[PDB]
């Protein structure tokens, strides 16, 4: 089926919901399918969703060009199969990443274990009828799964105080306190994602599996992080190259609960949208050598903050000893740098901080072939596009209205 | 008698906040802490709290600990900071704080059921839940369909722009008819897809303090119960078809709902004696305010969009006019059940959002407040931390205006 | 004579700067009177400026057809007579104000039947004719006549200011008396006061023989420039208020103009007027004789007047903080259009929220004003700067992201 | 008599004003000495700017002890000869650079035998000792002899720019030679270029003698002013140099200087130095050495030179851009240190990603500099502001509030 829509705003005039809604009726598309609110920037337009799929398709560009001189408005036109002059399909609203979310073995340590194998079948199923907004559903944990989380957790809480990042081990104690982080308990994601909505607005969504990196980056975008809920199988405890239960809640959970951390891997999540190709690979590459394995300065050392690190014991040892090579980050380098899932990192790239990090990516991102830029509205949490003169001009009132407060507060 | 304090995390600071509470017998769920957005380095503590020994743990944080507490107290208890809600949740601890023979339906048996009936479903909603929907009985959508058309055929020539550039849409999409009554829950989902602004069913009138506060977090206080069928124009008390057609179109509308929500943070903790004034300022704006277009002047008010009377006795010649300017406004003298003597005119709603964050400022407050719809919660703020982060705010909007441009 | 003059920038390509050259070369429009410079915000651009007359009318068409249609530029025409869909012309720079300082405006005036009077005047008005930007403002020693009149305005309006001056005024006066000999006994010399400005908030003086029109005189705000009187009044009427002496000036606007809160605020009005339709100019020099002229300002606890026309006036300087003025407060949109009289003490008064304030309402004001481009005014170079491209925002925004990543790195 | 100055602010208040100006003038630092304006953030302070030397004191430490005891007034002392427990001197108005601008600094100069060049080395030489900030340049009408030498330096550099220079001195360039006389045949007047300088930047020329002291040749950048000779090299060898005559003026520095990029960031290091310790003005000169001096910057993917040593040096402008120097990228600390020799082409050259991120660099280098507040310079007094950590927050907001109520105006059009 796929995905298509149509993103364009509309001066309202006498009659102008009126015929675009129904230059939708001519073509005899189902009008549940074109919900318009009021601009969020421009007191005077309105804006249109549409939520639309392939069977669409055989009338769109007759709609567009009426739109485009009959009507006069910017139609950005999204598609998911990403074709012939269209901007690569993400989703507007916060609900939307219900549409692709389930879009998702012979050397698997736990190919031979028909338990194993029914058991994550569990999980998967309770991912594929996740839902946006429903609460997520708590499983108890065997106990050799809770002993395979105790052998991974017991050997990496005695690094955290030398090799993690300062934002991690301020974080830590308060998950061990109110979320169940022990060596004995596998914590529930609901009070996980419960715990980072109180945060920084964050919040889990369980996924069978592993998502393309456009899906799964869009997600930042909206502070969702599509999240496990299985557990690596318990002959190999030091098992890594499929994320876990154990690289999401100890690599991914306690920086997702900074500010900074997670504004910056939200930058990389709103860079993503309707990035082309070749641009969610470098989005990906660059995600790899900062969330994934990304090293941090701290004041004369080197820190560890990449999810990869903070729940892999082996290679967080690793990666603090003289022997891997280091380089400052350097996005137009990173985002082109080779790196192989499998085998220990070779090269690991240093940051400055979270904060220099965040606008690095912002100035990226104005590399990134997009028609419109995007932000993020926490309120109604869809994103906002951006393609006007007169919405810049809201956005710069809005900035000088904070200044404002600034400089009063000042005195 | 709730406790907000941040502490930097030195000796073991964490650990001795949870100790300080389990020596006075304090469970750790009436203890939320979390991490500073601010300062890398510290906590941020939030109590529910048992008043006996409270005394033993403050004298305790201040001085052995290190931290700065306030105290936020709801009982007006001097030397304490008039308590607000600081999550969106918060607002379900007092939102059932409700206030007869004279009413046109006090010999009806069945509508003075209705009202229980109303009242118990707002005495019963707490954060989160969906709105539950009633099914209006054939005579309360008639009433809905007098008031309804009444007014509706003054909106073209007497109302703002901003509540005409939305009413077609509410029509279009919440059941907005003379012959049918939108369901709270339909309305609050479109609500949130606008503007983020939320619904919240109330039995009756809150005081100032508790109402102004709700809209702090972009929550609205609305009542669901309909007038009495046998005075269609009566719209003394606030009515189901006040907060549809007065106050709904409006909540929608993103500038009002700046201006509306700036309101609200100006009443967390303020003094009484500023909670009757910003209760006087939303008197002028919100319920009865006039507004500039161009040459001519509309009505915004709740109170004036759902009054067919005062609606047109607004933009008339009877009534007096003066210029929005809040030191005057917020000292006004106004009463209930007649027409207004005087309204107040705003050149627009982002002038009138501007004018509520100066006159705030003077708000005697230890701490500044800035509300943060990612965690649906309210942030305190010393001076200090408030220009923090409001440069990081200012530096992330530049960015993206920097990226736009191109 | 008149004016004219062609506003456009041009990005940097081979031959580009020379093709425009020979363009006005052709058209007998010497390389004195078409100057190119780099453009402050784009590295790649060159910005121009013509200094042209009504002599170049005839082929000033052909020119701007050939920029627009064979180099690409856009280009705004201006005029001073105001042609057929030009922009009314300002000057681009602080220089240019030479250029028409000496458009001016007897019968039952005090000082008509004393022929030393009106000797003068006609001194004073050369003085000021002959002055170009740039030349120290001729010194000249006045009578003790002359020093009689400016003591009495300046004693009876002294022991007011106290009560009934706002802050600003009473915090700089002192400062003028200490240094620019604002005494009594003694009428301070134009090439002081200039330098006091200067040192102050960049604010110079500029020697007029009379009263310009409104869009040359606010004109010269937008470069921190004040035309400014130089004669006294008569000694006959010391409480003689309706010209700009000396008095007016040196008592009325220059404390002001020595703060930078107010001088912003002034310097707004001007910026504001730059290119503005005749229509707007009125409305503009209305919004100035209810704040620059007669304004008053909220203090804390009270209201103080700011006006030099108040401050300069010592009847009317009682009369506005009674009880008798109808005060409103400060409101563009329809200030911009009150009515109001020379003649008499005004009926009615606008209240101003602060300086700031009212600067921030000006410019929002001028958003409203017709023009095909914004202004800035650069001080380095003493030139104002039009912005009409998405490309110089750029750096603008830039610009500010820059001084927003300085302030959060000096905060933290 | 060197030069003493007192920095300190004072809030308006019943007599307080007075009681200042009494304890200057009771001690006969008379009144001329004393300026005294209205601080442009606290609208109830003044400013007080003391024109002072040696000759005061014997009475500066009553007048500090009671301006701090007795008034209560955070007091910086700034002195020449930077005593111990004093802020080496810079001046803070634009004219105060005539205070010093004589403190100049042969038997094998190549003009030493040519007793004609000697003499007019003297002539130029009185043009700048008798040079005061307001008054136009002298123009001088230069003989064919050296215009031949201008035009052996011109000619050579002039086919070397297009493929060797930045772009922003080739984008200036041009506009030089065309209203500034740049030309082979023709050397320009001083007056000419800092007209010319002053409409594109700010920027002004100031005719100097010779060779100043770093701390007072880079006080003068946080102007916009530029110390600059007048004299031209001797005739018989043109490739001469050691000496900074009229060739590395003009050619070296004026392009630059006229683009606002370089103009901001040179003025950034002259803002780094005011006020700086000795230690710090030999870091600031290195530098300079090497980004104003000699510095090449990154120009998309090739590399280009900005530095007026090479931009005035067919020889070394070459050079710089072979296979035969060492490049290393610009880091202010590293750069700091680096050790230099002024008589040979330079073997190493640090490398700058632009201006504008050079400018970064340096405002980041002068925060770790000791001084006990910090200056920004404004052109509409075309005065060096002095602020401690509270004032400069607010010049840097309202500079925001201004510069973001245009944008907001702009948008719409």
């Amino acid at each position: 089926n796929g995905a298509i829509s149509l993103i364009f705003s509309l001066k309202e005039e006498v009659g102008a919901l009126a015929k675009v809604l129904r230059l939708f009726e001519e073509n005899d598309i189902n009008l549940t399918h074109i919900e318009s609110r009021p601009s969020r920037l421009n007191k005077d337009e309105y804006e249109f969703f549409t939520y639309l799929d392939k069977r669409t398709k055989p009338v769109l560009g007759s709609i567009i060009k009426s739109l485009r001189n009959d009507i006069g408005a910017t139609v950005h036109e999204l598609s998911r199969d990403k074709e012939k002059n269209t901007v690569p399909w993400f989703p507007r609203t916060i609900q939307e990443l219900d549409r692709f979310a389930n879009q998702i073995d012979a050397d698997h340590p736990g190919f031979k274990d028909p338990v194993y194998r029914a058991r994550r079948k569990q999980f998967a199923d309770i991912a594929y009828n996740y839902r946006h907004g429903q609460p997520i559903p708590r499983v108890e944990y065997t106990e050799e799964e809770k002993q395979t989380w105790g052998t991974v957790f017991r050997t990496l809480k005695a690094l955290y105080k030398t090799h993690a990042c300062y934002e991690h081990n301020h974080i830590f104690p308060l998950l061990e306190k109110y979320c169940g982080f022990r060596e004995d308990n596998i914590p529930q994601l609901e009070d996980v994602s419960q715990f980072l909505q109180t945060c920084t607005g964050f919040r889990l969504r369980p996924v069978a599996g592993l998502l393309s990196s456009r899906d799964f980056l869009g997600g930042l975008a909206f502070r969702v992080f599509h999240c496990t809920q299985y557990i690596k199988h318990g002959s190999k405890p030091m098992y890594t190259p499929e994320p876990d239960i154990c690289h999401e809640l100890l690599g991914h959970v306690p920086l997702f609960s900074d500010r900074s951390f997670a504004q910056f891997s939200q930058e990389i999540g709103l860079a993503s949208l309707g990035a082309p190709d070749e641009y969610i690979e470098k989005l990906a590459t660059i995600y790899w050598f900062t969330v994934e394995f990304g090293l941090c300065k701290e004041g004369d050392s080197i820190k560890a903050y990449g999810a990869g690190l903070l729940s892999s014991f082996g290679e967080l040892q690793y990666c603090l000893s003289d022997k891997p090579k280091l380089l400052p980050l350097e996005l137009e380098k990173t985002a082109c740098q080779e790196y192989s899932v499998t085998e220990f990192q070779p090269l690991y790239y240093v940051a400055e901080s979270f904060s220099d990090a965040k606008e690095k990516v912002r100035t990226f991102a104005a590399t990134i072939p997009r028609p419109f830029s995007v932000r993020y509205d926490p309120y109604t949490q869809r994103v906002e596009v951006l393609d006007n003169t007169q919405q810049l001009k809201i956005l710069a009132d809005s900035i000088n209205s904070e200044v404002g407060i600034l400089c009063n507060a000042l005195q």
